[PDB]
């Protein structure tokens, strides 16, 4: 239950391009954290790299413990080069696959890895024990330094350059230059069942994923078991994890191919904007098969087309929490407070005496309820703890300031603009929230993977168009809604979720597309202390990084 994570400058080559990246213990992707349910894991982080950095344990509630949550300028100031910081990871309700990643600038492009939470001693999976288990991390690679990719977009105000490759476990696969020799491969035996722990650690796109010749029985997401269902492909958004069983029963007598492509490719609908639409591949190989069976290329799966919204919708519609005596559910039935949160990509005016590259030669930005989040220089949590004025404003609104036909295509150019601010939403301990995410069509309808630190939540409804507060709740799933930490909000639509705010602390909420995070598609919940020691935020650790 103890790890040393040294942030290292590491030389890595992909697509024949060598660069120095930040990595953890010289590994890209980084090491897997292994835990069992309810473990407490300690990670000593030594920053031996060239820049400020933080780490985040994605999907771990961290009850009463925002100090170890990681988001830069939200719960901590950064770990400076040459400094260290000890994170305490408190696992509670989570069982399944999570992941960890840098939470500073675009550093998670290379600084990320898996978290595996096994059933605790004396318990077992709700499904037959898989023969083997394999993390499958989907990601992106840029040939350029990712710091330079970010800085350039900061300077121009235009869109972030697309990645040069999509990757599986850091490897682009068979169809990228200088990549076929090191394509990720996994061995399977006929008749055995394998648990694929799929993590979308990319920065930019939701992804379709499939394995040629093999159906996938999805059994969990975001650390919570799902009602099992079997499919030919999945959709997975950045931030999400999805666990699924693969049954390796293809013929090993030579009558069938012995190699099958695992493949992923974006789900992306904005036909106006560029995208890294390159597929990424890995190989599932039946090892106990004759050498003649691997003669030709591996079989390829049918992936949905990149703009196939129906295929995305059809996968997401199947997600339901597993509800059993061993795995019960607690859907909040009586809501204390409703929020409607509009999600938009925006512009702000270009700074004086400069030309910008965003829409209308303005600067790109993003907003929640038309507030474009701006990081403070004293982190929110310290400001909250020490009652430091002039850092944040506790009046993030429950509703957008101006109602309009949110999802009507091509809104007028005046609706592009937003306004920066550092606003948070303060709630009393135990408040039951229904948060309805509403995509707008400003600068293009787009599916946003909204993520809440400190909590998972029940996704009780979703639909296309404008959420109707007087009709859509009538068909909410209040019985077994999926319990997620990151929700794919529909393209040009809405998603409703509920949770009890019973974790005292300072909790970031943001789109898990990093470009939208930096552009300001974020806010913060401050959950006040309740009554009782168990409802008290932990005290500040002695060696928090200085601001
Ligand atoms: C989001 O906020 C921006 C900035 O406050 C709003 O844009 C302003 O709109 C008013 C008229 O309502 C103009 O007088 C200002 O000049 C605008 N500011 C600009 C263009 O920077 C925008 O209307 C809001 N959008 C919403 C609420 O959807
Ligand atoms: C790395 O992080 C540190 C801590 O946030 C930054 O140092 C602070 O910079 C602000 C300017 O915004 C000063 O007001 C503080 O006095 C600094 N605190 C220190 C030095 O402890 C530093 O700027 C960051 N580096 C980069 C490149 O962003
Ligand atoms: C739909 O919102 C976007 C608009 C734009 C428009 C950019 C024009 O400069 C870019 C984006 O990044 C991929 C967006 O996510
Ligand atoms: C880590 O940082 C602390 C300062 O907070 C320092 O005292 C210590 O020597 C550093 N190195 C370790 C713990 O190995
Ligand atoms: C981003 O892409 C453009 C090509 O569209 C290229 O000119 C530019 O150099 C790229 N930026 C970086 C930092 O590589
Ligand atoms: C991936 O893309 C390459 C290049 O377009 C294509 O030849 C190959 O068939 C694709 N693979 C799959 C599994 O779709
Ligand atoms: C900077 O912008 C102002 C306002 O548009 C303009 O009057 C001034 O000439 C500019 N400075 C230059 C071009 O050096
Ligand atoms: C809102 O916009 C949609 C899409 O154009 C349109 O079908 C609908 O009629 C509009 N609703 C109202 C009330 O104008
Ligand atoms: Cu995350
Ligand atoms: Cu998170
Ligand atoms: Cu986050
Ligand atoms: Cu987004």
């Amino acid at each position: 239950t103890h790890y040393d994570f040294v942030i290292t400058e590491t030389k890595v080559t992909r697509l024949c391009h060598e660069k120095t990246i930040l990595a953890v213990n010289g590994q890209f992707p980084g090491p897997t954290i292994y835990a069992r349910k309810d473990d407490v894991v300690i990670v000593n982080v030594y920053n031996q790299g060239y820049k400020n950095i933080t780490l985040h344990w994605h999907g771990v509630d961290q009850p009463r413990n925002p100090w170890s949550d990681g988001p830069e300028y939200i719960t901590q100031c950064p770990i400076q080069p040459g400094a260290n910081f000890t994170y305490k990871i408190i696992f509670t309700e989570e069982e399944g696959t999570l992941w960890w990643h840098a939470h500073s600038e675009f550093d998670r492009a290379t600084v990320h890895g898996a978290i595996v939470i096994h059933p605790k001693r004396g318990t077992v999976y709700p499904y037959p024990k898989p023969h083997k288990e394999m993390p499958i991390i989907l990601g992106e690679w840029w040939n350029a330094d990712v710091e330079q990719i970010l800085l350039e977009s900061q300077r121009t105000g235009g869109d972030v350059n697309i990645s040069d490759a999509n990757t599986i476990n850091g490897q682009p696969g068979d169809f990228a230059p200088c990549s076929k020799e090191d394509t990720f491969k996994m061995s399977v035996e006929h008749g055995k069942t394998y648990l694929l722990r799929v993590i979308n650690a990319g920065l930019t796109n939701e992804m379709f994923f499939a394995v040629a010749g093999h159906r996938l029985t999805v059994v969990g997401t975001d650390g919570r078991y799902l009602r099992p269902f079997t499919v030919d492909y999945i959709l997975i958004s950045p931030g999400q994890t999805m666990n699924m069983l693969l049954e390796a029963n293809c013929a090993t007598d030579g009558s069938a191919n012995s190699r099958y492509y695992m493949a992923a490719r974006p789900f992306f609908t904005n036909t106006a904007v560029n995208v890294d639409d390159k597929n990424t591949t890995a190989i599932v190989e039946y090892t106990d098969a004759p050498p003649s069976a691997s003669a030709g290329p591996p079989d390829s799966p049918d992936l949905p087309a990149m703009d196939d919204i129906a295929a995305a919708t059809a996968y997401t519609a199947q997600l339901r929490s597993l509800v059993t005596k061993e795995h019960p559910i607690d859907v909040p039935m009586e809501v204390d407070e409703h929020m409607l949160v509009t999600i938009s990509v925006n512009t702000i005016p270009c700074e004086p005496n400069k030309t910008c590259a965003g829409p209308g030669n303005n600067r790109l930005a993003a907003s929640l309820n038309n507030v474009s989040f701006m990081n403070p220089t004293i982190d929110i949590l310290d400001a909250y703890y020490d009652s430091i004025s002039g850092v944040y404003e506790p009046d993030f609104p429950n509703k957008p300031p101006f109602f309009f036909n949110f999802t009507a295509p091509n809104p007028p150019q005046d609706l592009w603009f937003t306004k920066r601010g550092t606003k948070v939403k303060v709630v009393e301990y135990g408040t039951i929230l229904e948060v309805v995410f509403q995509d707008t069509a400003i600068l293009g309808a787009e599916s946003h993977p909204m993520h809440l630190h400190g909590f998972s939540f029940y996704v009780v409804g979703r639909g296309f168009g404008n959420f109707d507060k007087d009709k859509d709740p009538a068909t909410y799933n209040l019985v077994d809604p999926p319990y997620q930490n990151t929700v794919s909000v529909p393209t040009g639509g809405w998603a409703a979720m509920r949770f009890r705010a019973a974790n005292p602390g300072v909790w970031f909420m943001h789109c898990h597309f990093d470009r939208h995070t930096v552009w300001g598609m974020d806010t913060v919940f401050i959950v006040k202390n309740g009554k009782g020691p168990d409802a008290q935020m932990m005290p500040r650790p002695p060696n928090m990084p200085k601001c």
